RNA sequence: GGAAGUAGAUGGUUCAAGUCCAUUUACUUCCACC
RNA sequence: GGAAGUAGAUGGUUCAAGUCCAUUUACUUCCACC
């Protein structure tokens, strides 16, 4: 179909209906009656206050403005007090900046404490720009909300919406800025296509520039990269998505895909067809927030992956999963088994004193001469990748992030092959190996 | 036994006995008589003519002299004809410069044609320097001819004596030059220790030097490297050898130990203990002289070894063997079997046009992005180093040396596992695998 | 918590470490959690 | 026959390989067979 019609149909996927808006307005009225009764300085920020929220994804943001003089400790104490005071029921978990998550009249709320500033240049808390963002966006976003919703739909469906470490994709606010910078979803997509990894997009200045890295300049604070946590890979995924959408437009880009329930039998065959070593490390999930788990999970992966590569097991790709009570670290290797013996470089034949030291050692085989250098044969303490990481992880748990490294210490195991296939990691496995035709809807 | 007491014993193995020399002088008188009777300018050279041959292996060198006017061909025709005429039973097989190998009274003989030059500069024939070697070295070795004999046995018990491509070792002449430079086998051994690949020995002026690479100058032709064919590794073996002898001297350094008969069962265990892929390419041996063969076996093997590495089989070492009718290229590999899928590198996402082509190629698995750029899983054609070289040797036979290549082109088998060990390549596997029993 | 940078200092590995594998002190950043 | 080198001519691989795998024509050495 023509791109214009594909977008009209996409709007039914991304615009909240009056069921949900009603439910939000009267959630807003209640929240206000409560906060007013409490006589506190507050301000509605975020997608709800600018009507740029997606269908079925409503969350109201209430900011409480405290005096700049307040300590970090007082900011916490009162923040949570009011937040608790104001919600039908609540929940407190945060990685660094304190807030309370909760519900009023069946709708989700974040009540967040912050400092009231005259300038967002220099910032006490980490969220101090948010009420300035809104003030910047408030007038400039009007009548473009649906463009925003389209871009947020396109992103979510394609798994790259959100700046959190779990996603490392596009923040909601980044979406709003882009729509402001580019006019419309379509125009964002059409331009997105020629973003290099060095595209600097200075919204306030209306400029596109070449810099050291991809960088969206926060209108509100110039030092701030709005896309600071957008992975170079997700940037790439996005520009590819754009190029692909404009060749062949489709409502598909706006509907999300889901892993297909794949038989432990079919992927037995797939793995053996590939003939690779695939195994995971299974360990108990440290009870910490998402934004803390995921970097350490990434870290754990890199470290073993690198261990695997300097040990010549020739790793391909790595992935991870965090279930309810377990985390897995998945790997695939080209080498299932390596020989016991390997080569070690020795001193040049002339360097007498070091040659002395080099054959000093007790070795099963005699060292030889090659291209005018001594060389030895020595044994490996392991010959398969599973054996390797079993050893690596046992002795190097410390280096695997503070919390997983500790959970791995208390207990970890290796699962490989069919045993591993009855674990809730198949989706990653499929994804990791580039398995075709295993996603749907 | 002290230092000099080891050269004493060795003398019986290096100096020719009563019988051996006496069979020479008469086999020499017999030779002058036929050659004179033919009326040729000829002159005796080499180890026998300088009383510098090792006991047991004697070879008389006779040089036919000719005017410079003779064509490349003319030199060759008379050279062979006079040769055939002079010897008893005789043999011709050479790689470039025509000589004739034979037997007289019972001993082995070489008769080589060459041109009578004024000076060994712009040397016409290949071997023209030999008379001019003799003319300089005769009167400078008169009495120290037992210092070469000690050096020769030493190097020949170590299989690193002989400049020919099967040995890449020390030339007989070079050893003679090491005595005239140093004065004694022992002193030669002393300095050897601080020899480097950077060494330039100048016999002409008697001066050690750190020039280009290793270079023993010929005082007869300054531009010759008398050490031209000594390998870097074979150098390395001699200099380590001399370090070992100096610190712990033995007669064992003169005994030629006979390549261990390690049973086919024993190393099947060692190879399985090492857990490595160890196979050989077996093919019919081309009917060519050694000097054209061994360089081709070197090349053949080098090329396959380099294939192996670039194919991620992680080879350790290689070796080769020439038998009656067969040749063997041996390899050992860390990887017995590699996965079927591998990674091909794509282009950076920004490059729309190359990304589009890279994605258009039919594969079995979705390509992915990693660290900015596209990557693709691809299926290998072979999963074992054996399947590997079968495929390589099949297609690249021509790059594997002129003749060995032709031979591989006709036929070869890849032998490994149980079948390999019952073939005449065990000696070479031990050496290659660094075995001690 | 993660990442980055600066000035360190230890361990282990190697014939050989400022470089490889870990550890740790000090300091300046940044990101995520809104 | 092998190797080092100067001046080009292709062919395969690959998204791209003037850089990977090969091939080829000249002129230039050099080594082994003594
Ligand atoms: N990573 C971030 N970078 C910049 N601003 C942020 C970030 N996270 C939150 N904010 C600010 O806080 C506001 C509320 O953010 P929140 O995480 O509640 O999502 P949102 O912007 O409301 O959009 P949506 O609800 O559609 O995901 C944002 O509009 C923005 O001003
Ligand atoms: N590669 C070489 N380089 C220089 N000179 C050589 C070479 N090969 C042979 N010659 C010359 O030809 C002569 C005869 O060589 P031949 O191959 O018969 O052995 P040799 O040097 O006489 O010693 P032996 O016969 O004891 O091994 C030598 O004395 C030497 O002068
Ligand atoms: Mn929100």
């Amino acid at each position: 179909m023509k791109v214009e019609e594909i977008l009209e149909k996409a709007l039914e996927l991304v615009i909240p209906d009056e069921e949900e808006v009603r439910k939000g307005r009267e959630a807003e009225e209640e929240l206000r009656r409560r906060l007013d009764e409490l006589g506190v300085e507050y301000v509605f920020v975020g997608s709800y206050a600018r009507n740029t929220w997606l269908k079925g994804s409503l969350e109201i943001d209430v900011f409480l403005l405290f005096p700049e003089e307040f300590s970090k400790e007082e900011l916490r104490e009162r923040g949570l007090e009011i937040g608790k005071a104001v919600l039908d029921s609540y929940e407190i978990r945060y990685a660094e900046h304190p807030y309370v998550h909760g519900v009023v009249k069946g709708v989700e709320v974040d009540v967040v404490p912050c400092y009231k500033l005259k300038e967002p240049k220099n910032i006490k808390s980490a969220v101090d720009r948010t009420p300035f963002h809104h003030k910047w966006l408030e007038g400039r976003i009007k009548g473009k909300e649906n463009e925003v919703r389209l871009l947020k739909g396109f992103l979510k469906a394609n798994g790259i919406y959100g700046a959190e470490y779990k996603v490392r994709g596009f923040s909601g606010y980044l979406c709003e800025l882009l729509i402001v910078f580019y006019g419309s979803f379509l125009e964002t997509v059409k331009n997105a296509r020629r973003w290099t990894r060095r595209t600097v997009i200075d919204v306030a200045k209306g400029e596109v520039r070449k810099g050291e890295e991809f960088f969206v300049v926060d209108p509100v604070d110039e030092k701030r990269n709005v896309a600071a946590n957008l992975s170079l890979d997700n940037l790439a995924r996005f520009v590819h998505l754009c190029r692909e959408f404009m060749e062949a437009p489709s409502l598909g880009f706006f509907k999300p895909k889901h892993p297909l329930e794949i038989e432990p039998e079919r992927l037995r065959k797939i793995v053996e067809e590939r003939g690779t070593a695939v195994f995971a490390v299974k360990f108990r999930k440290p009870d910490i927030v998402d934004d803390n788990l995921y970097p350490q999970l990434e870290r754990a992966s890199r470290k073993i992956f690198e261990f695997l590569e300097r040990e010549n097991f020739m790793p391909l790709r790595s992935a991870f999963k965090a279930s309810e009570e377990f985390c897995y670290l998945l790997f695939e290797c080209q080498i299932k088994e390596i020989s016991r013996v390997f080569r070690r470089m020795g001193p040049q034949f002339e360097d007498e004193r070091n040659v002395k030291k080099f054959l000093s050692r007790n070795r099963a085989f005699r060292p030889f001469i090659e291209n005018g250098r001594w060389w030895a044969f020595e044994m490996r303490k392991f010959t398969t990748p599973e054996e390797g990481v079993r050893s690596y992880a046992s002795t190097h748990w410390h280096t695997l992030g503070k919390n997983v490294g500790e959970s791995i210490r208390e207990y970890f195991e290796i699962i490989s092959g069919e045993k591993l296939f009855k674990e809730p990691v198949t989706a990653e496995l499929c994804e990791m190996m580039g398995v075709k035709d295993c996603c749907c809807m």
